[PDB]
């Protein structure tokens, strides 16, 4: 693996979570964007790998676990085996990436997508090498108990436009949001 992707939706006050769910009501097209980005693989015969924290895993409805069309990996320092339905378990992002180089996963994984939560994003965003951050800016404040840290512009640059990503402000259920893409190379 020579690149990593993070994907997140964040409120104006840096919120990503509230009481084990999203702080905002469901945005259907925003979710489909999340599906499309994480699921779409450019290589026939391979699937993308999604990496998530334990709480995020259990935030997904049982009937939708594991995430279809993707290899589901859960991070935990406490679990000794993957939770029911999950394909893999690792104690760290580095361990997870290494696992991709093992016989089981060799030639099976295309892109790697980190889908939260907070601590998973923090580790991933400091990981060396090329990294893209797909950040949906929900353009209003929402009550939250889980947050996304401000992006270090010393490392990351906001890309002005991007292929496959809409640039204009979007609106669903009266809520305005915008798709952003950040990138670092080192
Ligand atoms: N808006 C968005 O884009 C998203 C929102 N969310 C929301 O956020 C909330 C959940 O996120 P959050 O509270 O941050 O919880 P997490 O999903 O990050 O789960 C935390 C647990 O995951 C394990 N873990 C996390 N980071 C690491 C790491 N770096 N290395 C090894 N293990 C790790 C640890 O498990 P252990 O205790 O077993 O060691 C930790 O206790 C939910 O409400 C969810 O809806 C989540 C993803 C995206
Ligand atoms: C709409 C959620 C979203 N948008 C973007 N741009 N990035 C994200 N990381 C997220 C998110 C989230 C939480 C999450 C993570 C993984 C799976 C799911 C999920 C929730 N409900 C049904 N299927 C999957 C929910
Ligand atoms: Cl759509
Ligand atoms: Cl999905
Ligand atoms: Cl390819
Ligand atoms: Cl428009
Ligand atoms: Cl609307
Ligand atoms: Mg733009
Ligand atoms: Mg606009
Ligand atoms: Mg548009």
């Amino acid at each position: 693996v020579g690149s990593l992707n993070c994907i997140v939706a964040v409120s104006q006050n840096m919120g990503i979570g509230k009481n084990g769910d999203l702080p905002w009501p469901p945005l259907r097209n925003e979710f489909r964007y999340f599906q499309r980005m994480t699921t779409t693989s450019s290589v026939e015969g391979k699937q993308n790998l999604v990496i998530m924290g334990k709480k995020t895993w259990f935030s997904i409805p049982e009937k939708n676990r594991p995430l279809k069309g993707r290899i589901n990996l859960v991070l935990s320092r406490e679990l000794k085996e993957p939770p029911q339905g999950a394909h893999f378990l690792s104690r760290s992002l580095d361990d997870a990436l290494k696992l991709t180089e093992q016989p089981e996963l060799a030639n099976k994984v295309d892109m790697v997508w980190i889908v939260g939560g907070s601590s998973v994003y923090k580790e991933a965003m400091n990981h060396p090498g090329h990294l893209k951050l797909f950040v949906t800016r929900i353009m209003q404040d929402f009550e939250s108990d889980t947050f996304f840290p401000e992006i270090d512009l010393e490392k990351y640059k906001l890309l002005p436009e991007y292929p496959g990503v809409l640039s204009d402000v979007q609106e669903e259920k009266g809520i305005k949001y915008k798709f952003e893409v950040y990138e670092k190379n080192d």
